[PDB]
């Protein structure tokens, strides 16, 4: 039985980024019912890049005493955490307090903040659980990885804003974590500048995938209406699951030509900023072709990306392992510079206009 671990390898990787996937699918409906509104992305950022102190300190733990370090108990850690958190999430999203003389959603923000922490120490405890298993079932996971986001897409497009309240969502949620827990516990039962090219630009493109445009997809989407902003957050976390799959096909390893398609990609970004820059009306506001040529956009910009961060990860996995140490921390490095170099534009300064439909 070679291929149930695989089976069971998926459907375990799958679960390694699934709940803030949820999170940020379910989102374009939590908003307009708190007293964030437009402001919550450029927070929830922020939050879930700030979660970075969890990886540097089960290094810091790793470092120290490696002796009292033990895997698969801060892996059932975390996928238990994961799950009472969801189910907790379902209740308390629309908790309000009156703190500071103000409305404020401090639950969100400390749940989204514990829900990050879960998932990015599942990004560093989770690759060193697979060196000791079979070579041949390293590749499933990457499966798992990609397509942990195409489920609560699903749920979502059969929601579309409603159909049921996000409480069941969140409870689906909830379910699909309780599946990856029990799945997890039978796995143990020239110039040199060449690679430094490489990282800087997966730290480039992380930060504008992760931190950058994330923090302003309200202003650049939803003033098409609800409906816009519906679809380009559904089919945008659609469209990085089969970004991966088309790279696995058809894949291409000549740095000119991801870098190219990393340029393409980026001006897409910039027409994707440039319309927020531009609300309440941007361009074709409330018309038929501008609702579609931002969709489409998203899509765009989102799988031209997800296809070059995926052959840039083949490219530096068949190079050596601390590759892909390194990659992970470039990636973290550029998402939190992502998020913080964006915070102080969208929130003190203001230079980003809200609208009233
Ligand atoms: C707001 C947000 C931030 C994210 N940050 C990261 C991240 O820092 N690192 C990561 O690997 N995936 C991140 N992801 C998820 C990533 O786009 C997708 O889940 C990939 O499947 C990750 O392997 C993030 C997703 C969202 C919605």
């Amino acid at each position: 039985m070679a291929f149930l671990m695989h089976l069971l390898v998926c459907v375990f990787g799958m679960g390694s980024w699934v709940t803030i996937n949820g999170l940020w699918v379910e989102l374009p409906l939590l908003v307009m019912e708190l007293p964030e509104g437009w402001y919550l992305p450029s927070y929830l950022t922020v939050v879930i890049q700030l979660a970075n102190i969890g990886p540097l300190l089960v290094t810091l733990l790793h470092h120290f005493r490696p002796s009292c370090l033990s895997e698969v108990p801060i892996i059932f850690t975390l996928l238990g955490v994961g799950t009472v958190t969801c189910i907790i999430f379902a209740f308390l999203w629309n908790m309000t307090s009156w703190v500071l003389d103000g409305h404020h959603s401090i639950a969100f923000l400390v749940l989204t903040f514990f829900l990050a922490l879960v998932d990015c120490t599942s990004s560093v405890t989770f690759l060193p659980f697979m060196s000791r298993l079979p070579t041949y079932y390293l590749t499933t996971f990457f499966v798992g990885e990609g397509l942990s986001g195409l489920l609560p897409a699903l749920v979502a497009l059969a929601q579309g804003s409603a159909h049921f309240s996000p409480l069941v969502f969140f409870l689906l949620l909830s379910i699909m974590m309780a599946c990856c827990l029990v799945a997890f516990f039978v796995l143990q039962r020239c110039c040199p500048a060449h690679l430094a090219f490489i990282y800087t630009l997966v730290a480039f493109v992380n930060a504008l995938t992760n931190g950058m445009l994330p923090s302003v997809q309200t202003y650049s989407c939803l003033s098409y209406g609800p409906v816009a902003y519906h679809l380009a957050a559904t089919l945008s976390i659609v469209a990085n699951p089969l970004a991966s799959l088309v790279s696995m096909f058809l894949p291409n390893r000549s740095l000119l030509f991801l870098g190219v398609l990393s340029v393409l990609g980026t001006c897409f970004g910039g027409y994707n900023m440039a319309m927020a820059v531009m609300s309440p009306c941007p361009l074709l506001q409330g018309h038929w072709g501008g609702e579609v040529l931002i969709v489409a956009s998203w899509v765009l910009f989102s799988g031209c990306l997800s296809y070059v961060k995926v052959m840039l990860g083949v490219v530096l996995r068949d190079l050596s392992r601390s590759a892909l140490l390194w990659c992970g921390a470039a990636v973290q490095l550029g998402s939190l510079l992502g998020a913080l170099l964006m915070f102080p534009l969208v929130n003190v300064l203001r230079l980003f206009s809200s609208a009233d439909f």
